């Protein structure tokens, strides 16, 4: 298999100052839909490894975030794109969880489903916590412009070896030169 984990908000979609907190407020960036259906067309499984605090925070609730990736699904769908599955934390900041970001219950979780070593894995966020969550985990981080990217950069602080890419059609785009 060929595995890749993505964050969502700031990859995917545009990250919101307010949180995304219905469909019409999840944004697809530009490319990052074609890019997922790049991979999948190559026999990629992508999967989403995504904080969500707004559920902790009752911001939204379950039906609501699943309305909002019922819409990322139908689009995707219709580019021959396919998201596998969906790991996420509903918690807040401080409510002491195994799976918030930069902790990597996530990534291990995948790591299970999959029953695969996540050695040489990509996993692709635009923020600090993502990267290093999942270079503790055992991944190759890769760490786009999009979305808390550019502060990410900026600040410095990321695991050895992070790759830089302006956004996920760009990452995607370098995954199949290089394959
Ligand atoms: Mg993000
Ligand atoms: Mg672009
Ligand atoms: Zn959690």
């Amino acid at each position: 298999m060929k595995l890749i984990i993505l964050d969502r908000d700031g990859v995917v979609n545009q990250d919101s100052d307010a949180f995304v907190k219905s469909p019409d407020e999840w944004i697809a960036l530009p490319g990052s839909l074609q890019a997922i259906a790049r991979l999948t067309q190559a026999d990629w499984t992508v999967v989403l490894a995504t904080n969500q605090s707004g559920l902790a925070r009752g911001l939204f609730d379950t039906a609501t975030l699943n309305a909002i990736h019922d819409k990322m699904h139908r689009a995707l769908a219709q580019m021959g794109g396919v998201v596998d599955a969906i790991f996420m934390c509903p918690h807040g900041p401080d409510d002491g969880c195994a799976c918030r970001k930069p902790l990597p219950g996530m990534y291990r979780d995948i790591a299970r489903r999959y029953d695969v070593d996540l050695a040489g894995v990509p996993a692709v966020g635009d923020s600090l916590r993502d990267l290093q969550a999942a270079a503790q985990a055992g991944c190759a981080p890769w760490l786009v412009q999009t979305g808390n990217g550019r502060k990410t950069l900026a600040q410095g602080g990321l695991p050895e070896g992070t790759r830089v890419c302006e956004d996920l059609a760009a990452v995607a785009e370098q995954l199949l030169q290089e394959a």
